[PDB]
């Protein structure tokens, strides 16, 4: 079995120009592709080429408005640049950011033709900038196009139309853009854990709580894990594994799994608060790659801490690799606000998901 790998220094030339140190770095990318180089793991991948995003490929999720206007940017002088990002919640712009959003998704479209034609086995996309927050019609939360869910799309038009595409995001943070994005679609699954905190955490809404499951053709096909009141790890991650994406994933039986893969509740990081460990990823991973016939491809969203990002994620790619995983520390039993968590979503999705009862 062969791993592809994705990685461009050209996306790191999107910038933040008034505040250099922004947590949305562009050695994000580099730190990531350095540690892969370390420990040996990227020569035993096969790499993939980036390449641009068409608009048409934009269009699979995107309006032609928000198309134009992010496009638009790519000429804008600073003072345009600022105004333009100061219209977004939580948006910076200089004028490659098009640019590297477009290679951010190139490349993941490449990564799914090489699984779906059976080049790789599965493959790991070191992108940025992110993609889960943006919408339709808008960009957010450091993300202006959606990565994960034009990738879905795209791998419906090179297979077929109702190809299952289960989308994991375990991005400490709400995939509201992803969730809006399918939310009346049975053939994309969406899978989001995240810190929710009644809604007080980012992106702020109660779109992210147990309770959002679809609406009209998609009622069943979204399913949030929401956490409050604890600073989870390891063993929550495993329970919400173990007792609702497996059984949940297992039974839609999806033909590709994206895992929106955000480092951002990890041990270390800045803004996310939780301390999920390298290993916890790479059970994750291996978890995953159970399904779909090992179809998975692991696509960087956010993270921010440099050495938690680098070792999480090359734990990721040495799982898709075939390397057994590494041993988890001792789990502690949950925090009971996660069992809670838990079984708010069990009782919400046991309805459309007899793997539950
Ligand atoms: N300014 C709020 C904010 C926006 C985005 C993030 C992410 O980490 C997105 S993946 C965090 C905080
Ligand atoms: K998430
Ligand atoms: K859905
Ligand atoms: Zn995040």
């Amino acid at each position: 079995p062969i791993t592809g790998l994705v990685y461009d220094q050209r996306m790191m030339l999107h910038h933040n120009m008034w505040d250099s140190h922004h947590p949305e770095l562009p050695q994000r990318i580099s730190r990531i592709f350095s540690r892969h180089e370390e420990l040996r793991l990227l020569s035993r991948c096969h790499r993939i080429p980036a390449r641009l995003a068409t608009e048409e490929e934009l269009a699979l999720c995107h309006s032609s408005k928000h198309i134009s206007i992010i496009k638009s940017s790519e000429h804008m002088k600073p003072r345009d640049l600022n105004r333009l990002g100061d219209e977004y919640n939580s948006i910076f712009i200089s004028n490659e950011s098009y640019t590297c959003a477009l290679l951010a998704a190139g490349s993941c479209f490449n990564s799914a033709q090489a699984i779906l034609t059976g080049q790789v086995r599965n493959a790991v996309a070191i992108v940025r900038p992110p993609g889960h927050h943006a919408e339709k019609d808008t960009a957010c939360g450091f993300c202006f196009f959606n990565t994960a869910a034009l990738t879905a799309r795209y791998a419906q038009s090179i297979t077929r139309e109702s190809l299952r595409v289960l989308i994991v995001d375990w991005d400490v943070h709400h995939g509201n853009g992803t969730q809006h994005i399918f939310e009346e679609d049975d053939s994309v699954l969406y899978i989001s854990l995240h810190r929710y905190e009644d809604g007080a955490f980012f992106p702020n809404s109660e779109d992210a709580n147990y309770d959002k499951v679809g609406l009209g053709k998609g009622r069943g096909y979204n399913v949030n894990i929401p956490w409050n009141g604890g600073k989870m790890g390891d063993p929550e991650y495993m329970a919400a594994f173990h007792h609702l994406v497996m059984p949940i994933a297992r039974e839609f039986a999806p033909e590709l799994v994206l895992v929106s893969a955000g480092f951002d509740a990890a041990r270390g990081d800045p803004l996310g608060g939780f301390q999920v460990t390298p290993e916890g990823y790479a059970h994750l991973t291996h978890q995953l790659m159970s399904l779909a016939a090992g179809r998975v491809l692991i696509i960087l969203e956010g993270g921010y801490n440099l050495t938690s990002i680098s070792e999480s994620m090359s734990m990721c790619t040495s799982m898709l690799l075939g390397d057994s995983p590494p041993s988890l520390d001792h789990l502690t039993p949950l925090k009971t606000s996660a069992t809670v968590s838990i079984n708010n979503v069990l009782r919400a999705h046991a309805p459309f998901w007899s793997s539950l009862r």
